[PDB]
């Protein structure tokens, strides 16, 4: 009945804690020692942190509770706006750009997109091709590279040229400044940085005067409920959401993917013999790339151990009681901590930490709310199919062209800004020598 | 493009007279070792290719080339399992339904409510066998028999076959063990007998299955499942005639593959002294209560093991059918129209030397001491996708939790130094299996 809560220093409460580089895995360590919830307090702000399927799953009863926009996500809406994924449930805007957009990820639309992700997965395969002997990769600064430019040709026709760059584009040099003004949360560097975004914004608008892509969609496409289509300030929301949603996280997934691929070389080889049977084309169809499925099982336990995108915020939309013994008041913030979530021993056994990607050969076998990479209910993440085809196509087409080495014998370290990643991975790349 | 061999034919019967014999997967084996990889095998009437190798089977597993098909066994099966779970065709409606209404039944969380009623069954297997006279031995196969049938009528639905109390079987399944036996007959073959026989086989079924449907306060059991269950995606339940069904398929389903399973790994345990004592041990320093409990048999790793290497040398379900969706290629070099059939071999897929190695035929349960080690689709006991076992954890808690508690309370002797011989029905079994067991004297 009594909630557990970490230590407090004073009257800032339990905020210092998150006055470190890591938030996340010192969260984690804390739901370690304090187990399924735990209180944390901070000037003007409580919120209940959840780590076990038990409760998790009675959190994502979309009757009880509603999505909440943490801290992290009211300072990204300070550019993102009332895009779709910084915007409230009963915010006009948000069902109305949903019922606009979902058809844009449908399956029909990934067909249409697939040929400009084996545009850009080719540029990724023929750069490492290009490198001399002795020479290695810098994994995550690559596989950025990778899903900014995916994301900006397959959603606005943009080509950020990031293969082409040492210093990348400068858009996204206001991004990674601003996002770090929003977590470290220099007041004039964010109100430059937001002037920047809205430059390139009106570029992609304007050079739109064809295609069957997201940008047309939005300027486009009518919401049936309101038979509105959106105005111009939202659209421009939802380019920079996109922008920015559309990237990171996947590079993050592609990064940790292959961090536990030249770690378990078990589960490479099973991954490598797949990739080489299944892709028999210079260039990987769109059907192929759904016929990858222990590729497609390697990248779920990737996102069981390191979500990129690692938590998510809910409020009680009436007074409840949670797991029958916390009773909640309306209004109450909950935070789903995913990585968390995805190592409750009562679900998944007792060897969390390894890496098995057999774990996921039936999704049936996985009981309900217990792997929850991509958020929940009508607000789970709208990118989900794209990020998918996207990493399994890539992450396929590496595993059929290299062969990969460990050569520093990395050690693996997490850096957090809103999303994970593993900073410093670099590997080699022994090319097989099969031509595109 | 290669051309596909194929066994002795018997002129307008083509090859069908070779499974006219008493053990016809088997047999089916020893033509594998001839004829290689893919063979293709000719009925009146029918065409089927056997695959044994992971090379081709690795393809056949892919879901968007191939569905499941239903065998002659299983066509004749389904004349009274019906649309079952096993019996029916993927797109028939009632599959997705009842496969979405009774998977939550299945889940690893379920297990921990039939757990109880597993140990309740399992003790009365311990009791019975501390009870013999001195000299006196076990009939293993037919007492592992009796254990499966009453833990899936117990934790299915709340029914005591009370086996345990019985000489005959119960008078439900002398009515099933014989509808099998006609239905495996009818491959290989006036014969009004066999068909009034027949009809009233499936009348004693029935009306059993009846009697709790029209019997049945709620339960954790499956037939609580079957009865309030909705299908998420059409918000429907099951109608009262595909209720009836399931429990008859659940009935078969959940206990004869289960018992062959446990009646194997004993087997290959007296067999092998070396893995009989390493399982021994696991069990002693694991089941430390006089109950063991749901944690216990999750911590029972090596007992696992030795059902898994049970399952790899005689999977007690021994094939199962698929059919191309769409014309297609297999491995390159073997062409296939839509609606061909594939039959997999699975006993001989498990002794591809490819995969194990040369020493397939040795009972080594570290094999599978690392998951990730074993190539994709090298091992199938339980079938393959979503036309897989719903049944395959219910299976191996149950044997896991009966194996430790075996090798805990006994020590067994191999007293007639018994000679494999293997009896086919639908299910493969070691027939004769006997074995004399001295208690530990470890009260319950
Ligand atoms: C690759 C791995 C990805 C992960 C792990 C991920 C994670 C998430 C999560 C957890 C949410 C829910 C956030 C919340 O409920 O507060 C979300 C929402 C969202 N994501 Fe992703 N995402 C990924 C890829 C993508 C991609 C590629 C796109 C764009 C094409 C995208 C666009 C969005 C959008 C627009 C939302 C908001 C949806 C809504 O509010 O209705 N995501 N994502
Ligand atoms: C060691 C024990 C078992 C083995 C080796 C085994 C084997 C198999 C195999 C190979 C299949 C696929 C058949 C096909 O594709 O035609 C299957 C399916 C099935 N099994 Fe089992 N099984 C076992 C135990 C059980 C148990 C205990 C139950 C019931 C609780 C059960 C119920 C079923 C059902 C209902 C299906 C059909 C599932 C569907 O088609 O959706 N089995 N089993
Ligand atoms: O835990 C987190 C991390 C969540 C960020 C996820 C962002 N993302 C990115 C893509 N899709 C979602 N954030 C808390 C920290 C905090 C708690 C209490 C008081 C102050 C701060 C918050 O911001 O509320
Ligand atoms: O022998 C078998 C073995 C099938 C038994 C599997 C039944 N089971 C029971 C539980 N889980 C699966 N299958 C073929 C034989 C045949 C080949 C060619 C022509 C006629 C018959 C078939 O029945 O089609
Ligand atoms: C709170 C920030 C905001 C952003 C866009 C529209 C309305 C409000
Ligand atoms: C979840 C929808 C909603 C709508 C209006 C107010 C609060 C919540
Ligand atoms: C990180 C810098 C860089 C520069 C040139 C090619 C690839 C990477």
């Amino acid at each position: 009945k009594e909630m557990p809560q970490p230590k407090t220093f004073g009257e800032l409460k339990n905020l210092p804690l998150l006055n470190t580089d890591k938030p996340v895995q010192a969260l984690m360590k804390i739901a370690d020692e304090l187990g399924e919830i735990f209180k944390f307090e901070a000037p003007g702000r409580v919120t209940r942190y959840l780590s076990s399927q038990r409760l998790i799953k009675e959190a994502c009863d979309e009757s009880r509770f509603d999505k909440n926009l943490s801290q992290a996500l009211k300072f990204v809406r300070d550019f993102a706006g009332d895009g779709l994924k910084t915007s409230w449930t009963h915010e006009k805007n948000w069902k109305k750009a949903h019922n606009i957009l979902l058809p844009s990820f449908s399956q029909q639309a990934m067909k249409g997109y697939h040929a400009m992700m084996v545009d850009i997965a080719v540029q990724l395969v023929q750069k490492w091709e290009r490198l001399n002997a002795d020479e290695h990769i810098e994994v995550p600064e690559d596989m950025t590279r990778l899903t900014l430019d995916t994301i900006g040709l397959c959603g606005f026709n943009y080509r950020f040229n990031s293969f082409y760059r040492d210093q990348p584009h400068p858009f996204i040099t206001s991004m990674v400044r601003a996002l770090d003004e929003a977590m470290n949360k220099n007041k004039r560097q964010f109100q430059e940085d937001i002037k920047v975004m809205n430059d390139l914004v009106d570029k992609i608008i304007a050079d739109r005067k064809q295609s069957d892509d997201l940008l047309t969609h939005m300027l486009n496409g009518k919401d049936p409920e309101t038979g509105e289509p959106l105005d111009d300030e939202n659209i421009r929301y939802q380019i920079i959401t996109f922008l920015i949603a559309g990237h990171e996280t996947t590079s993050g997934l592609l990064s940790f993917a292959l961090y536990f691929l030249v770690k378990n070389p078990h589960v490479l080889q099973k991954a490598a013999e797949e990739a080489a049977r299944v892709l028999v084309d210079p260039v990987p169809s769109y059907k192929q790339v759904k016929q990858l499925k222990y590729v497609g099982m390697v990248l779920n336990e990737a996102l069981r151990l390191w979500p990129t995108a690692p938590a998510f915020s809910l409020y009680a939309k009436e007074d409840t009681v949670l797991g029958g013994e916390y009773p909640l008041e309306k209004g109450d913030e909950l935070m789903v901590l995913i990585p968390q979530l995805h190592r409750d021993k009562t679900i998944w056994g007792d060897d969390v930490e390894e890496f098995r990607p057999e774990r996921f050969e039936n999704p049936s076998a996985i009981p309900q709310h217990a792997f929850k990479p991509f958020g929940n209910g009508q607000r789970a993440c709208i990118g989900q199919q794209f990020a998918l085809h996207e990493a399994t196509l890539v992450l396929g087409m590496m595993l059929k062209h290299f062969d990969f080495e460990d050569h520093t014998n990395y050690e693996l370290d997490i850096k957090e800004t809103l999303t994970l990643k593993p900073e410093g991975f670099v590997v080699k790349a022994k090319s097989k020598k099969i031509p595109l």
